[PDB]
């Protein structure tokens, strides 16, 4: 999938899987931006799965850190 200024969190969430939600999409957009990924086809399988793994760490970090 190409990433543009009009890419939505829903589009990135669906890229991750049908049970991913808007928060997953938002987090992954942040990761892809950090990595300067403008086309997810440029990723290896290992890289893509590593990014998904990291998005779930960040998700947990958010839920936990918001308590304080």
């Amino acid at each position: 999938m190409k990433i543009t200024n009009d890419t939505t969190t829903y589009e990135v969430a669906e890229l991750m899987g049908s049970e991913a939600d808007e928060l997953d999409g938002r987090i992954m957009m942040g990761l892809l931006s950090r990595e300067c990924v403008v086309d997810t086809d440029d990723l290896s399988e290992d890289q893509w799965l590593a990014l998904i793994d990291e998005s779930q760490k960040v998700r947990r970090e958010q839920f936990e850190s918001d308590e304080a």
